[PDB]
RNA sequence: CGUCU
């Protein structure tokens, strides 16, 4: 049947010059010292991430699929939307966002400036009215920074980001913002991922688990999920959209995006020739990451009652998905993961690694995290969120003319506060830079460093500063991912803790706090920490 | 490029 994409033979090209590293990168230099492994993927590989992602998607959709999509349009009945007025669309736009070919950008539309806001009205006019006619698209390659792994062949190709001009994108927020904010949480409930915190997702799976009389858990992620997208899926989205409360202009403009715009349409490269012809999603609207989840709760959910997984209780955070339902004996509840599998490639969404359940929480992967223990304060088992630290790595590693790490440091050393690697390696690493840069307080990402102990209690708890015992899944893999990349061990990073504590105490003040309770992990003999008068004196709502 | 915390 459909085939995801038709391209035309014109590279996908770079839309800038694309940073090469430099040979001496000094910020990083003491952190690792394999630097030959940590790339970007730039648009030369796109060439080939084209190859992966072309082929022939073919559905069969069944009573269980039937069944389940008709629930969650009874789901989609109990929502009320509205529209956007053209103004307040136009000031959701990001503030980087790429400007229009129509001579305008984000500076111009966040402003409501005229000449933006003419044109937009004018895209809004074509979009009601014109409900066939294709929205051409523009197709880019997506930088990004990994590690070489010769397993797995070496070094990825360019994930690949296809988007339409400014003037339509303000327009789908006009049309569908409001239904993105509701319409998933209403649809979905409890399973909703993004719904959740780093402690509320850990604190949802330990009660999933416990619920069970003998617990199984699986996840389940599909390979190109962009590609293996079909029209009649986009379609059946907009069957759910629509059955919310709309105001009639909503309805129509929904339903010219969803015929011009997300079913597919040609796709441009920065140079400007024809590039191809998509008929799957175009990873980069409004609704690619509220879509992506909903299409997936539908063929999983679906795929459930074919295998006949028993009490399953679910979490879905776009085309990532972990289920933990209740055991069958270890014979079937591996025949059952084969018919979910065959399912769910009978729905035009095949898996990349193969399922496996397993009954140990640990073991279980969504969204690049994982659950792990240790050992609390006063001795208890605590429960937190790690990841494989690789990646991590070989971005606090990238240091280019236009690119510094600092923020991925930040990013990392608050998102995964309690994992063993930030508090021995990020931290530690990031300390020593600061205070030799003397540039200790600065405002990196609209944070200041010397509010890290208060903003860590307020996230992860006071346990984040007096946990031990670490699991041996996640020693294991914090120490070979240090070797793979040429950092020094855990041991050294004890030891320059223990120093960079020092020289933090030692300065006094705000510093002399996170010297003692971010690395009292450090020292041979603790002190007994307690709250923060910022534990409330902090608000809890800039980005969470 | 989009969503999110
Ligand atoms: O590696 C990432 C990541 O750790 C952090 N970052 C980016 N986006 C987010 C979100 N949504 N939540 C939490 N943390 C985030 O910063 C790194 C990305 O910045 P990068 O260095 O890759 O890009 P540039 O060098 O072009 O720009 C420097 C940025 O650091 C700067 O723009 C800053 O404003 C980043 N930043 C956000 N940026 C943004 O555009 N939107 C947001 O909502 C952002 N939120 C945050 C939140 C925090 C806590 C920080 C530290 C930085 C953020
Ligand atoms: N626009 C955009 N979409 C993304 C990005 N990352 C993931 N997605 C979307 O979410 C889906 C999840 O895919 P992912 O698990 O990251 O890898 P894939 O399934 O092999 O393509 C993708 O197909 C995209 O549609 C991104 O950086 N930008
Ligand atoms: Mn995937
Ligand atoms: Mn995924």
């Amino acid at each position: 049947s459909s085939m995801s994409y038709s391209w035309t033979g014109a590279l996908i090209t770079p839309c800038g010059p694309e940073e090469e590293k430099l040979p001496i990168n000094p910020l990083s230099n003491s952190l690792l010292r394999y630097h030959n492994k940590v790339y970007c993927t730039t648009s030369k590989s796109a060439s080939q991430r084209a190859k992966k992602v072309t082929f022939d998607r073919t559905q069969v959709l069944d009573a269980h699929y039937d069944s389940v999509l008709k629930d969650i349009k009874l789901a989609a009945s109990k929502v009320s939307a509205r529209l956007l007025t053209l103004q307040q669309a136009c000031q959701l736009t990001p503030p980087h966002s790429a400007r229009s070919k129509y001579g305008f950008g984000a500076k111009e539309v966040r402003s409501l400036s005229g000449r933006a806001v003419n044109h937009i009205k004018s895209v809004w006019k074509d979009l009601l009215e014109d409900p066939q006619t294709p929205i051409p698209t523009t197709i880019m390659a997506k930088n990004e920074v990994f590690c070489v792994d010769p397993a797995k062949g070496g070094k990825k190709p360019a994930r690949l980001i296809v988007y339409p001009d400014l003037g339509v994108r303000v327009c789908e927020k006009m049309a569908l913002y409001d239904i993105t904010q509701k319409l998933p949480q209403a649809v979905m409930g409890a399973s909703y991922g993004f719904q959740y915190s780093p402690a509320q997702r850990v604190e949802y799976l330990l009660k999933a688990w416990a619920e069970k009389k003998d617990p199984m858990g699986f996840s389940y992620d599909t390979r190109h999920f962009d590609s293996t997208v079909t029209e009649r899926d986009i379609r059946t989205e907009e069957s759910i959209y629509q059955a919310c409360s709309l105001p009639e202009e909503a309805r129509t403009a929904i339903h010219s995006l969803t015929e011009r715009l997300y079913v597919g349409g040609p796709m441009f490269n920065s140079k400007g020739q024809t590039c191809g012809y998509r008929r799957c999603r175009a990873s980069g609207v409004l609704t690619t990451s509220m879509g992506n989840t909903i299409t997936c709760y539908v063929k999983a959910l679906a795929a459930c009652k074919a295998a006949g997984i028993v009490a399953p209780t679910m979490l879905v955070c776009g085309d990532d998905l972990i289920v933990i339902s209740e055991s069958q004996g270890t014979e079937e509840d591996e025949r059952n993961l084969r018919a979910f599998t065959e399912a769910m490639t009978r729905y035009s969404a095949p898996p990349g690694d193969p399922p496996r359940p397993e009954y140990d929480l640990e073991l279980i992967t969504s969204c690049s995290s994982n659950v792990s223990v240790a050992l609390g304060p006063r001795g208890r088992r605590r429960y937190y969120l790690t990841r494989d630290p690789t990646t991590p790595l070989a971005r606090a590693a990238w240091e280019t003319v236009r690119h510094s790490p600092i923020n991925s440091w930040l990013g990392n050393i608050i998102q995964y506060a309690p994992t063993i690697w930030v508090r021995m390696v990020l931290m530690t690493h990031f300390f020593s830079i600061l205070m030799v840069q003397d540039t200790l307080d600065q405002n990196l990402g609209g944070v200041n460093p010397l509010d890290l102990p208060a903003i860590i209690e307020r996230l992860h708890g006071l346990d984040a500063f007096s946990m031990h015992t670490y699991s041996h899944h996640e020693l294991t893999r914090v120490a070979s991912a240090l070797r793979k990349l040429g950092a020094p061990p855990l041991r050294v990073w004890k030891s320059r803790a223990r120093a960079v504590r020092a020289s933090l105490i030692s300065r006094g003040g705000k510093a002399a706090v996170c010297g003692r309770y971010l690395f009292n992990w450090a020292v041979k003999t603790k002190l007994k920490l307690t709250p923060l008068p910022e534990a409330r004196l902090l608000d809890l709502s800039s980005w969470f």
